[PDB]
């Protein structure tokens, strides 16, 4: 009968694209359909673009998409409206924030899957071992934190010992970890909800300059090309103080033969001063059907099913990520195994977004100039004052005509 075909998540970010077909073929199984799993590559950005040229095509080759959370004003006319198949207490099973993220002009595209933010990992042995007894909540500690133990990691012998690792790849990611550092500067969110670029300002320009003072002092040279995986295999192999990353990192860590097993924690990301905002930005990925699928009424079932309360419930139990369910932040069984899914749970619902919704469909270009001109800092090639008056034009350019 159908083979219903599945372009969802990476077999190069963890454990999440194996995890993911083991899911689809479960799914297969248990309903005697035949499914296919295809693969992607790690970066958002990447995935993007490569659905893209399916979704041009009107290619019916692919019928469910797992889809990133700054995607649904772009890929709306790509989705099936999933309205019609959930009632109104289905529906409400997910954080509504979420729900309303993905409809797009009344339609659903796309089932909440797994949410996600940007915390801060740290050593805690480490922290110890140096005198400190609570993470960083500046980032001037987390810099002179960082100064003091690589100075002694390195003096007894570990030269792959860095302070801090995180995005600064010219990437999604980048532009992730950007609106933090704006963010908790009090710099504003580059382009506000109501279409605002409020970008040029110091405190955005003062966040850059303070991200490029970490690049080879801190962090590695490197960092500059490092998306997820290249910050999280410096980090669980044991050579770095910190970490900015998403929750799916944390099992990783965790596992059986990690070198770091045990020895860490997780809190919210600093921020400059104590009256700043708190920032972790808003992550996550959704589930849509192809509006190009020959098999939606299937293809519904699959994305129901991934989506259901089970489901989540491994990927929060076996992979630390978020559920999109509230009512799984206090299962016990999700909460023995992740307590931290409880203290960071306000962290979680205060992220910050990207801005997506203000930019639409014209996200995807907005994000390659801000981690275009984010990236020029990190480099040195530009100060942070010139990088956020050129980011405040560019990004007027794109904007120019576009309403919400
Ligand atoms: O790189 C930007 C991208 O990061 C996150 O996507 C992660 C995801 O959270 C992880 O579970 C795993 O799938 O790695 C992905 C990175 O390739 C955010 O979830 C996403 O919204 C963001 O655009
Ligand atoms: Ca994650």
């Amino acid at each position: 009968g159908p083979v219903i075909r599945v372009a969802g998540d990476s077999t190069a970010v963890g454990e999440g694209g194996r995890w993911m077909k083991e899911m689809v073929e479960a799914w297969g199984k248990k309903t005697g359909t035949r499914v296919e799993y295809i693969d992607s590559p790690a970066d958002t950005n990447d995935r993007l673009a490569l659905y893209q040229q399916y979704w041009a095509a009107r290619s019916p080759d692919v019928d469910v998409y797992m889809i990133d959370v700054i995607w649904p004003g772009i890929v709306a006319p790509h989705a099936l409206d999933l309205k019609p198949y959930l009632t109104e207490a289905e529906l409400k099973e997910f954080f509504p924030r979420i729900v309303q993220n993905n409809t797009i002009r009344g339609k659903l595209t796309s089932l909440p899957f797994f949410t996600a933010a940007g915390i801060l990992y740290y050593r805690k042995d480490l922290l110890e071992k140096y005198g400190y007894t609570s993470p960083p909540r500046t980032w001037n500690e987390l810099e002179q934190m960082a100064e003091r133990v690589m100075e002694g990691e390195r003096r007894a012998g570990n030269r792959d010992f860095w302070g801090f690792v995180f995005q600064g790849k010219p990437y999604e990611g980048l532009t992730c970890d950007a609106l933090e550092w704006i963010y908790s500067h009090g710099g504003g969110r580059i382009v506000e909800p109501d279409g605002t670029i409020s970008v040029n300002n110091g405190r955005a320009a003062l966040a850059l300059n303070r991200a490029h003072g970490w690049v080879g002092r801190i962090a590695p040279q490197g960092v500059t090309s490092y998306a997820e995986e290249e910050a999280r295999n410096v980090w669980q192999q044991g050579n770095s103080l910190f970490m900015r990353n998403w929750p799916y990192a944390y099992a990783l860590g965790q596992a059986e033969g990690s070198p770091i097993r045990g020895k860490f924690g997780v809190t919210v990301l600093p921020k400059a001063s104590a009256d700043a905002p708190n920032a972790a930005t808003l992550g996550g990925w959704q589930l849509m059907v192809s509006a190009y699928s020959r098999y939606p009424k299937e293809a519904v079932d699959l994305v129901k099913y991934l989506a259901s309360y089970e489901v989540q419930k491994d990927n929060a139990v076996r992979l630390s990520r978020l559920p999109t369910r509230p009512a799984l932040y206090t299962d016990r069984d999700v909460l023995a195994r992740n307590p931290w899914f409880r203290d960071l749970l306000p962290v979680f619902q205060n992220a910050v977004s990207r801005p997506s919704d203000v930019a639409g469909a014209r996200y995807n270009q907005v994000s390659e100039a801000i981690w275009t001109e984010v990236h020029s800092v990190l480099t040195g090639r530009k100060k942070g004052e010139q990088a956020v008056r050129d980011l405040e034009a560019r990004i007027r350019r794109i904007l120019r005509h576009h309403h919400h």
